[PDB]
């Protein structure tokens, strides 16, 4: 049932930086056990751009073993950081509080030089 | 960078995997497109090769940066896993190249794992 609670709602998840992802799931019309991920992400990581306002997220979720991959392009009405982040990982519902474990890639430019930075985010569910 | 949006092109990686991207303007994000289309996997040693899987993601047109994902579930095979690619199009050379880093989340029995790699796709 933690699994179906996720599918029915808009759930919130806070990572170690204080940033917050809100996820909504819609069944795929062609892929079984698969959901289109929508929702928004608020970046609260110090030392970064594009903080404090929601950015849409998009991606896909596999309900069979609760694996997700989602992305944000850092462009909205408030700020544009000319970049995108992709997260891929898995939910763990085995503890008393649910956790989403992810690896991420941030593609961006520094002047004319492109780069892709790697990192890891652990999100803990908000109630 | 315009050829890319035009409609349908094939982007082929070092193993012969093929990404077929479709773009539609984002409802709320400036200079951004929703990405859809299909991915045909051919990565050596991997499951779910040789059939189209839908992909989804987002593309930033200002400097041609993309992030997209595939869940490995369709009517032909289910590998109970998902891959996310993030990277940038380099239109320097006579050959355009999409340079990406990817993560694959999967289970081995009861143990979850996330594997990393890199894929370079060339426009066919």
């Amino acid at each position: 049932s933690p699994d179906m609670k996720l599918l029915a709602g808009a759930s919130n998840w806070v990572n170690q930086s204080g940033s917050v992802a809100q996820f909504v799931f819609t069944p795929s019309p062609t892929q079984p056990q698969t959901y289109e991920v929508s929702g928004n992400y608020i970046n609260n990581a110090q030392g970064t751009g594009c903080k404090g306002t929601p950015y849409p997220l998009s991606g896909a979720y596999y309900s069979g073993n609760q694996i997700i991959s989602f992305s944000v392009v850092w462009s909205n009405a408030s700020a544009n950081c000319q970049s995108a982040t992709g997260w891929t990982g898995y939910f763990d519902f085995s503890g008393s509080q649910a956790v989403l474990k992810t690896d991420w890639n941030l593609a961006f430019y520094s002047g004319s030089t492109p780069a892709i930075q790697q990192g890891q985010d652990d999100f803990m569910q908000s109630v």
